[PDB]
C-alpha cells in the first residue's frame, strides 16, 4: 500500500473482491482518484437535440 | 462534426466556449462519453479510515 | 492469509471453528475491524501474536 | 502529499503507485510538469502531481 | 525559502543532496554568498533559474 493504491492492491490488502472496492468507492466509503484528463467525446445526437428552433 | 465529437468541435459548432460545453454536459443538456478505462488509485489514508476496530 | 482475513480464513489457518475465532475476538485475544455492517476482518498481526511457542 | 517540492521520477512513481516509465510518459505528454537541473537530473513539480489527480 | 537560503533549505527545495548543492555552487550553477567565517547563503534567484522546464 503506497499512498495511492491500485484497486487490486486495496482488494488484496482488505481481503475483499475488486468489485467490493469499486462499490465502496462508489458509495463514498473509500476515496479514489483518476490520473490525467479523460478523452471526452460528445454525442452528436444530443448536440442536435439541444438546438431548439424558434 | 463526427458522431462522437471533441469538446472543442462541439464548442466551435455551437459557437460557444468549451467551458459552456463542459457546463452543459454537467447539467445533462449534452450527452458525453469517455474513451477507455481510467487509471484509478485509492487514497491510502481512506483505507485506513474504513477499518473501524471492534 | 491476507493482511486482513475473514473469520473463516482465520479459522482454517488456525485449525479451529468459526465460533472459537469469534470468541477470541470478543475476548480480545484477536484484533478485528468492521468494514461494512455485514463484513468483518481479522488483523493478521494479532493472529501471529496469538500463537506462542509451546 | 508528503513529497518534496521537486520530486524524483522514482518518488513520483512510488507515490503514485505506477511505474517510472508511466511517470516519464506523463511528462512527455504534458500531463505532469518537470524541470532539469543538470545533464541528467530531472525533477517533477509536486504541484503538477497534485493536479494530475482528479477525484472520482 | 527566503531570498537568501541555507544550503540545506536549497537541497530540500530542489530535492537533491547538500553535496549536490555544494557542487553546483562550486560549478557556478548556483550563486552563493558568505556572511561570516562559516555562513553561506544561496541566492534564491539563482535557484529559480536552475529549474529549466522540460
Amino acid at each position: 500500500m503506497p499512498p495511492r493504491a491500485s484497486i487490486q492492491q486495496t482488494a488484496d490488502y482488505l481481503g475483499v473482491s475488486t468489485k467490493t472496492v469499486r462499490n465502496y468507492i462508489a458509495a463514498g466509503k473509500l476515496k479514489a482518484v483518476r490520473l490525467g484528463p479523460r478523452l471526452i467525446r460528445v454525442e452528436r445526437d444530443s448536440v442536435e437535440a439541444l438546438m431548439r428552433p424558434i
